[PDB]
């Protein structure tokens, strides 16, 4: 049998994207949107079954988020929204989702370790839970009436609570898992209506079981399914887990939960679970083998899969083994059959969702003796291509056996005995002003030199006149996507035409694709950066994108360990740094916006990640002078749990985030750490259109002088000004300089 754990909910050409925004625009109504949603929903079920898909999921579709879909299912709507009861419709739903013009929208956080963000529920002891949304049962019927039987996918009761958060007031000591009693009754009613409509299988998504859970929490799972058993009578229950391997303890709790008859394992990222199963599995319980990476974009190693699936068939195979995606296809793109610009051979090497739906089957039939030989013949051939094609392997893939020359710390020169030189070369005043990288746009017409400069010099003619700014920037005009920019200008980067993935709400991201060994044969920055530092007699911050960000925000190849690719990228950058140097750019800022992003969900693994991660950064500027100043830029307000790694990046002046945090948190530097190096946390919120005050800045900018060590303190924004209007930033920045001035004055 075959099974897909989840599917994208936007469309092949992002139909729901515009249908969604549209309704919110006010240029379309429910009826029309509903028309679209249901239509897309139909096309998916139809598309899925017609491929042979045995277990087709329903309820994966969402108007915004799945955890919200379940927040409405439990009527767990926040007070400030004014819900009185009854069936929750587009009003209350989209409120919570994106707020209205009188109340704010709920907080969204990252989905486990994915590039997806969900809407964290706000729970507490005073919320009145109720069956407020028949989306599940409704969709089940819709699919049945269309001729296709589906498996309702529900977010596990306990994962739901663990993923939630206690809303304001709820005293610190309140345990969220203390609500299992108020929510479980509702799960029952829902599970009852599904049995009632015909459902013969259900799916509780309990991904949190792949997390490091304490025995008391693991035990929380046990009490839920115990209490659920009766309602689960006569009904196959598939409990899904994904993104990592299951801890041996979690494996015990899982494989012994009540009513659960099937178990979903992510065997792409959690093959380590293979052992646990190899060493013991329930009897007549199913094992959905998640061997088809629904998380990347590459074809599957059909052969490999069969080996894995076969031995699995070994353990059981008595018809209890089901082929499945490693996780929800929500995390991969839709149709690779919308990838035109991409040459043949390369695409021959990729497979998006729709394509993956099919693989699951070629592998399901091949395990049932229906092995469509024409598929493996082609696959294996495409595998052959990739592993050979000189578009992959290289001699750059040799400059690596030299990076084994011990670490790559920036040439002894303790940053402290290095600042002494950087300053000399450019005498800057205490609390040096500056920006982050990007700048607001104008007309913006989608030669180019005569025009490009016109804008760059205005960006500079401004930086100068405008609030001095001890160090200006070129405002990244020539760069749309800070990661794409460099990809197009690189070796192992291909770009897809319609390969989109969702990020949150109606928003998405088309990540560059890293197919082979990265390499920068020609100068990328230099030109524009050099052109900029000549239009002034002030330090100019050269601009680069750290190799960790690039890696993360891009579909990296599943053939060699991340870092290995990360490093290749790190080396490529090492150039543009020593060229903006030769070129004559003094100060240079390298940014790592997505550094914490690639953090493994398994705690004993954070160490290894942060390792190659921060090292690859060094590898970028380890061949730089002692007078060449370096700035790193990360988009985080928290480093408390990763302050050491910041200390190992060896940045002369690191610029991070802040704006809406404490002035005291900054002592995570001045405590048992002793950073001792230019630090610059943001003093102006750029996601808040609204202008700040000269008075507001210079006081918090004083609450840094007294929490840090004003003597290595910088004055910069919060992040690039790319998404702020010139009118919102002009008065704004101006007030960020006056602050330093005064404060200095004394
Ligand atoms: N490589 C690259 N990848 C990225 C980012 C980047 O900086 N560069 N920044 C990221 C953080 N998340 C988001 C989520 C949504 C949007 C967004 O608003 N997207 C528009 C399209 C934006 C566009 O024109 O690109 C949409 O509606 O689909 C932008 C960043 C994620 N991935
Ligand atoms: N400075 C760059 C990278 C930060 S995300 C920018 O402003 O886009
Ligand atoms: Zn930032
Ligand atoms: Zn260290």
């Amino acid at each position: 049998a075959s099974h897909i754990v989840g599917y994208p909910r936007m469309g092949p050409k992002r139909e729901l994207k515009f249908a969604l925004e549209s309704f919110w625009d006010g240029k379309s109504t429910a009826e029309d949107l509903q028309k679209v949603s249901a239509d897309l929903r139909s096309s998916i079920w139809k598309q899925m079954s017609a491929a042979g898909t045995k277990f087709i999921p329903s309820n994966t579709f969402a108007h915004y988020d799945q955890v919200l879909d379940t927040t409405a299912m439990l009527g767990a709507v926040p007070p400030r929204y004014g819900y009185t009861g009854g069936e929750i419709g587009l009003d209350v739903y989209f409120s919570m989702a994106r707020g209205n013009a009188s109340v704010p929208a709920m907080e969204m956080t990252k989905w486990f370790d994915t590039n997806y963000h969900y809407i964290v529920p706000e729970l507490g002891p005073e919320v009145n839970f109720s069956y407020a949304s028949h989306k599940a049962v409704n969709e089940y019927k819709e699919a049945k009436a269309l001729g296709v039987d589906t498996v309702p996918v529900l977010v596990g009761p306990v994962s739901y609570l663990l993923l939630s958060k206690a809303a304001k007031g709820v005293d610190k000591s309140f345990e969220l898992l203390s609500l299992l009693p108020k929510i479980l009754p509702i799960y029952k009613e829902v599970i009852t209506e599904l049995k009632a409509a015909g459902a013969t299988w259900i799916q509780l998504d309990e991904p949190v079981l792949v997390m490091d859970l304490e025995g008391q929490k693991l035990q929380a799972f046990t009490g839920a399914y115990a209490e659920l058993e009766s309602t689960l009578s006569g009904l196959n229950v598939l409990v899904e887990t994904y993104f990592a391997d299951i801890p041996a303890e979690a494996y015990k709790t899982l494989t012994s939960l009540k009513g659960v008859t099937a178990f979903g394992f992510d065997l792409v990222r959690g093959t380590k679970t293979l052992d646990l199963v190899k060493a013991g599995f329930p009897e007549g319980k199913y094992l959905f083998a998640g061997v088809v990476d629904g998380r990347n974009i590459w074809a599957n190693d059909f052969a490999a899969s069969l080996s894995t699936l076969q031995a699995l068939e070994g353990i059981v195979g008595k018809d209890k083994l089901v082929v499945s995606t490693s996780c929800s296809l929500l995390h991969t793109a839709v149709d690779l059959i919308n990838e035109t610009k991409l040459d043949d051979e390369i695409k021959s090497w990729m497979a998006f969702a729709a394509q993956k739906v099919v693989e699951v089957n070629a592998l399901a039939k091949a395990l049932a003796g229906q092995k469509d030989e024409a598929l493996f013949s082609a696959n294996a051939a495409a595998l052959a291509s990739r592993r050979s094609s000189p578009r992959v392997t290289n001699e750059g893939v040799q400059k690596a056996a030299a990076a084994l020359k011990g670490s790559d710390h920036r040439r002894a020169t303790n940053v402290s005995a290095r600042l002494d030189a950087q300053q000399k070369k450019l005498n800057l005043p205490i609390l040096p002003t500056t920006t982050i990288g990007s700048f607001p746009q104008t007309v913006e017409l989608r030669e180019d030199y005569v025009k490009a400069i016109k804008e760059e010099i205005k960006k500079v003619v401004d930086l100068q006149e405008e609030l001095d700014i001890d160090v200006l920037v070129h405002g990244e005009p020539e760069r749309n996507d800070m990661v794409e920019y460099f990809g197009e200008q690189l070796s192992g980067f291909a770009f897809t035409a319609n390969g989109w993935v969702q990020s949150y709400g109606s928003r998405c991201v088309k990540p560059p694709v890293i197919y082979g060994d990265v390499s920068r044969p020609k100068a990328m920055t230099v030109f524009w950066s050099a052109m900029a530092q000549s239009m002034t007699s002030r330090p100019m911050k050269g601009m680069l994108t750290g190799p960790v960000t690039i890696l993360n925000w891009s579909f990296v190849r599943n053939d060699q360990p991340r870092h290995e690719t990360c490093y290749q990228i790190a080396l490529a950058i090492k150039d543009e740094v020593e060229d903006l140097e030769k070129g004559g750019i003094g100060v240079i800022q390298i940014d790592e916006a997505a550094l914490r992003e690639g953090l493994p969900l398994r705690k004993s693994e954070h160490a290894f990640y942060l390792d190659w991660a921060v090292h690859s950064f060094r590898i970028t500027n380890c061949g730089v002078q002692d007078s060449t100043q370096i700035h790193t830029h990360m988009c985080y307000s928290h480093f408390n749990d990763i302050i050491h790694s910041i200390i190992d990046m060896d940045a002369d002046v690191i610029t991070i985030e802040n704006s809406r945090s404490d002035e005291k948190l900054l002592s995570v530097f001045r405590e048992g750490v002793k950073y001792g190096a230019g630090i610059g946390p943001g003093v102006y919120d750029i996601h808040s259109p609204r202008i700040p005050s000269s008075e507001e800045i210079a006081d918090r900018v004083n609450k840094m002088l007294a929490v840090l060590e004003q003597n290595i303190l910088w004055v910069n924004p919060d992040c690039g000004l790319k998404t702020r209007k010139y009118t919102e930033v002009k008065p704004a920045l101006k007030n960020m300089v006056d602050a330093a001035k005064l404060i200095r004055s004394q």
